[PDB]
């Protein structure tokens, strides 16, 4: 009637998706990445602007394949605005997040099995504040990008439509996936973009470097109060639903 | 019945969805430009390509995001033209202008906070007349790539939907998205491209050079004539409704 | 009843739309092209790939503006394409050719009027057989590309609806530009890539040199055949319809 | 009743279909790598992004055209999935991956007739394992990127309409394109990206090189396991219909 459990087993699935897309996202954004950084011949790679590529139209993929799923998150800080607003309860927050996390680490570990000479050599796709840029920059740049990703995502959502055995509201995934690419055409030159905790968290982990662990708080109080504020800015100022 | 005042309310929260939105467009799009500009690495950054593609495709975003709410215009000169067509009533063709143009001052000012020294030393993300052409080229290219936009916007709207609690057509947002992306192709080694007032004012406030301040009216009246030629082409020669 | 003649006038604002959108057509895309060969900073232009970009991405807008008033051709091989199928009658036909010619034709002159020097230095956005090929290579390489762009048209065609007061079918618009993106990635290197009678023509015209003339019947005859070859293929192999 | 034979027909032209769009794919796909490759100036082609978009947007546009047709596979390895879960029967399968085999081996066999010079110079758009990595990262990209590309035919599945007198689902194109493109901005610098064993087999046919010879194997096994993978996670795991 539920009586199946139904449910349940949909629940776990969903963290599943959560776990595979994310690593999915962080296997292909960051093997880009790594070719586009190894590649001898000036003007020979996809460039800036192909990395900005892989990383929106990766989102827009996967949001895709996934949204009827588990909402398609693939992100903690659009889990966590989502949470905020009650389109997520808490213990599928908590699944999520720790099931993205597990699987952006798994999509960089990836990377670095194929290509481990160019991956530590070319910066492991982490992301950390680049020369020329305080901290408060980095970070107020993460906010603002974040913010404009989640709200994106509320502006995105079926409010009619939930994903399967659950009430997190069904993403349009295509302004969602170019939200991601235009906030890497800005935010590549200041961080390398991360406006998600999990690829910021998973590239951290495998690289391994004291460089970007120091940085790496930007990129879970950014994202999250990017988020915080695009939840309210969504449900409270514009009211909106 | 409208007792509740709803409406109001709904007219203030489309401004402020008008000022947030502009806010966003000149943060992403000048902190791309300021970002490409600063970069030492030939071929380093998203090239001009990656410029116009965030232009346009923050339009796209930003549509989708007030398309529901205020119409989504993020432009005084898209303004204008659908005040003249009677799709936007004067007050508020006014308070969104007040609104965009604000907007886009603060977006301006936020990329100078974060990256002041490149921010002067590279342009400021201003528009101006590039080193030959002349004023009468840069005017004609401002009035026909503003005839392309607003020509897209009046072929994107809703006869039958609206914005919430007015009469302000709702806008496809992908196909304006991509006439500003083109226009940024053929119009950005002329002027930078503006075919928004309050694009290029927000830059010329924040910048604020003699240079720039001299050429700012080519980017009103420019985009307000390409505007009217495009209402009055699709509401009087397409007949087109 | 038909009796305001309704019809008449909607067959005349067709010819409109189509000279308008051919001229906005080769205005945005010509402009492009001059802009990125004038440019003296090497990797500082749009690129080939933002020419390429400008002109699937300018048959996009277009064809979404057009698509309900004229059928949105903006092209002389896919008006005789629908021509050989019976989806456009003869008159209207040769009245859209004509008015696509013209249109074109303005479009460059305006290019031209804008940027004299560097639109006679750099080619005139002009195509002609690069030096490496054959004619034949040239004319095969003309009706593959717009048997490409003429499949995909016939495969974007509405069988249910139809312009204005017509029975030319509704074609969707994204399709058909990423098509005119495609050839042009693979055919700018051999031609500047043409399958558009009316897109030669109008560059030829303007440019006005013995050279581009001399390989004109290329650009006529290479996507008439591709677009015979496409309704052929389309109508009678597939059937299809 | 099937009276007609209907059907029969429909399979025929579904098999034609898939041949000719397998051939575009390849005259596209591969002129724009020659194209590319044989270019003198630096940074005047369109670069490995403008080859990454010649391979995603051909696949969106031909998907497009072929959904209602044949199912629009252009790829054994789709084809090879959509078999595994018994959405292609055995015979179909096996004449759709002939028709696909054949269509590259003419799509690449043009390429060269059009630019053997460059053609032979410059690798013949095969797929083989670039210096610097071994065979099993060659694999393992193939699996993964063919993988992310048969999740998303999946994802992309309509479970209510079908190709022409068939079961064979409708495809959402867009979504499915975007993959190709993604897949290429990780995989060109490995192997080229292969992802369909029709494309690197009719690349392998016209270029006919002992090298490429050698690595073909990866080109067909990487594929079918990154396809029989993907259809087990969306058929099994997360069941997903």
């Amino acid at each position: 009637f539920d009586l199946g459990e139904l449910k349940l087993w949909s629940f776990w699935r969903a963290a599943i998706a959560e776990f595979i897309a994310t690593l999915l996202f962080l296997y292909i954004t960051v093997a880009t990445v790594i070719g586009h950084s190894k590649e001898t011949v000036v003007c020979g790679s996809v460039g800036l602007l192909g990395i900005a590529w892989a990383f929106g139209g990766m989102i827009f993929v996967l949001v895709y394949c996934t949204a009827g799923i588990s909402g398609g998150h693939i992100n903690p800080a659009v889990t966590f605005g989502l949470f905020l607003a009650r389109k997520v309860e808490l213990l599928r927050a908590l699944v999520y997040m720790i099931a993205q996390c597990l699987g952006a680490i798994c999509g960089v570990g990836l990377v670095k099995a194929f290509m481990k000479g160019p991956y530590n050599q070319f910066g492991g796709g982490a992301n950390s504040v680049a020369l020329g840029y305080n901290k408060g920059t980095a970070l107020g740049a993460e906010i603002i990008g974040t913010f404009v990703l989640v709200y994106t995502v509320f502006s995105a959502t079926d409010p009619k439509r939930s994903a399967r055995d659950s009430h997190v509201p069904i993403l349009a995934p295509l302004p969602i996936g170019f939200a991601v690419f235009m906030v890497h055409l800005a935010t590549i030159p200041i961080t390398g973009t991360g406006i998600n905790p999990a690829r910021s968290f998973g590239a951290a982990v495998i690289f391994n470097s004291n460089k970007v662990w120091d940085d790496q708080w930007i990129f879970w109080v950014g994202p999250f109060i990017g988020a915080a504020v695009a939840a309210a800015y969504h449900q409270y100022v514009l009211r909106a639903a």
